[PDB]
């Protein structure tokens, strides 16, 4: 029993992650076979990203204006192009520790692990949500783009995330493996807002089943609700509706503990309605948004890789 | 910017985990050069663990009663004995992935990250505390133990904790890599107390710095006062002594942010004595305690490994 906020093993990523150095400017890469994957802004000047021409200034960067280093060894670079807000700089070597990978392009409400780094070296490990304004509540400092985002399946990592910029109130956008931002959002330093964020609905009921698996169930009340009503008193605490879709996917959750999805929805309108008053759930005194429908049986039952 | 409970990269101690079955009881082992170790309950039937005789139970086993296997390779044993309440299973083979290690036992207050692992293979990285009651809130399954708690500094991983046994209340407690229990617990299913927790001082105010170094500076007074003032205000709340060798430990965030240790207390003496009036700091509604000054630093600095 317990439940923490647990992220993937780092292990398969470690081996990938190698540093990038054009100019003055040092950023993380992704190391996959014999490619390393990296945000264009790399080929910057501080001077430079305040309105940048990429386009311009990578057809004057050659192959040999890229030091990239793995640890302590250089790789060479015999090719480079641009796609979207990400380089792909050729190596003349294949990375040995290339893990079984795949490129996906997440949707909001999914989570992630990040492997936050530093010149090519990693500080470490959490998880995250793609908020369903595109941005994530990460922690990053500077040189720490590059680091990726990604999940775990068996031998797979799929990667779904690169990051690029961090925006007010410690928020911050990146780009999947192919380079198109998560959001309405471009690579340049001037004024650009974020959506109105709102809370992921079908994860606080995920969390919630979490909570009666360990055994903290005060929350729970004699009631059901409809979809309709349900979606009708989330709406004005800024929660997400939830879809059927969304019902489905407790499924699993909603069997193991025999409490049917709109009997937890009732609950869930009572917190909503009525506050916790003081009391906490699963030792948080808010209600948890950043915890999948999967992973909380990924972690109640001891998925492994 | 950003601030969030980090874990340490995993990678070095995956290529140490393993599977160790011995009868039908299988739980996950450290392989280190060509040493396994395991929590010695693993040659229990359940009716031993009630009220196991270890000593007797294990010279009734021979090297090849333990099956030990390192992915789906079987590991040779060549040899065991019994240190405490791990077991040390000599193999044929000395792991080659073995990174520069050494076996630290922790102090209360400080924190670790544990690698949760089920046949072996690793299910997810978390940050953990050892409670002064000297139990961890931990994330535990059937089948867990032999996971291990760690920490890095630059290329060496200190192994502070394995794992053992759950108390109520979500509640974990194990060993030293040296089979000596944190507290007062033994490795057998009869009824133990945890003693009473407590909460970290050092590491609140060490995570109110990480707020004010990230702009949440809302808690900030103009008051300062005494240690002894304090120690005898946080002592109402459950709150653990501040000592002189915590105020130095805190100098290096002091300083940065220029707010002095004791100025820091008076504000935290107000938020114990008014509470938080529904307001937050780091996007917590409750004060934190798993954040110690390195752990702070560290995460602000961007220190590597
Ligand atoms: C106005 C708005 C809303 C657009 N924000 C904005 O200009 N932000 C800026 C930003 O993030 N930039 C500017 C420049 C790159 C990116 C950058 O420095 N990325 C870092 C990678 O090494 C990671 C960062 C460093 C701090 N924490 C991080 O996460 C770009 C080409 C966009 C900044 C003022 C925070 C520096
Ligand atoms: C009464 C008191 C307070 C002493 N508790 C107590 O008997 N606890 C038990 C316990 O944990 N035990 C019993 C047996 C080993 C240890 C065990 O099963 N360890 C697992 C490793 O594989 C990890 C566990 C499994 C669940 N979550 C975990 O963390 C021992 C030799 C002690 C139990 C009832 C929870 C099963």
């Amino acid at each position: 029993s317990g439940f923490r906020k647990m992220a993937f093993p780092s292990g398969k990523v470690e081996g990938c992650m190698v540093q990038v150095t054009c100019g003055t400017t040092t950023l993380n890469g992704l190391w996959l076979d014999d490619v390393v994957y990296c945000p264009r802004h790399v080929i910057c000047t501080s001077e430079d990203m305040l309105n940048p021409n990429y386009e311009d200034l990578l057809i004057r960067k050659s192959n040999h204006n890229f030091l990239v280093q793995a640890g302590n060894v250089q790789l060479r670079v015999i090719g480079h192009s641009m796609q979207n807000c990400v380089l792909k700089l050729k190596v003349d070597t294949a990375n040995p520790k290339t893990p079984k990978y795949k490129f996906v392009r997440i949707q909001p409400g999914q989570t992630f692990s990040v492997l936050a780094c530093y010149n090519g070296s990693p500080s470490g490990v959490y998880q995250c949500a793609m908020r369903p304004n595109f941005t994530i509540k990460g922690s990053f400092l500077n040189g720490s783009c590059g680091s990726v985002g990604f999940n775990i399946d068996y031998d797979c990592v799929s990667f779904c995330y690169m990051h690029h910029m961090e925006l007010p109130t410690g928020v911050h956008a990146g780009t999947d493996l192919e380079g198109n931002f998560y959001g309405p959002f471009v690579d340049r330093q001037t004024a650009q807002a974020a959506g109105t964020d709102t809370t992921i609905t079908v994860n606080v009921l995920a969390w919630l089943y979490a909570a009666v698996i360990n055994g903290d169930r005060w929350f729970l009340n004699r009631f059901t609700t409809t979809l309709n009503d349900f979606n009708l008193v989330a709406m004005k605490y800024n929660y997400e509706p939830l879809t059927q879709d969304h019902v489905d996917i407790l499924g699993p959750l909603s069997a193991q503990t025999g409490i049917a999805v709109l009997d937890m929805c009732a609950s869930l309108k009572e917190l909503l309605q009525n506050g916790m008053n003081g009391r906490t759930i699963l030792g948080s005194a808010l209600l948890e948004d950043e915890f999948t429908p999967f992973d909380v049986v990924r972690q109640c039952s001891g998925v492994t890789f």
